[PDB]
């Protein structure tokens, strides 16, 4: 379950989660087709799917 970061994207709401280009997180949710849950390093929250990419 880890995804790269395509994007830079900065939380914008209490259920997003910020992250870097480059960053791989744990993908914890994928339900959503438009917004995925994440962790990122210490953090969990949402971010757009079409903004990172599942490696497995």
């Amino acid at each position: 379950e880890l995804v790269l970061a395509l994007y830079d994207y900065q939380e914008k709401s209490p259920d997003e989660v910020t992250m870097k280009k480059g960053d791989i997180l744990t993908l914890l949710n994928s339900t959503n087709k438009d917004w995925w849950k994440v962790e990122v390093n210490d953090r969990q929250g949402f971010v757009p799917a079409a903004y990172v990419k599942k490696l497995d």
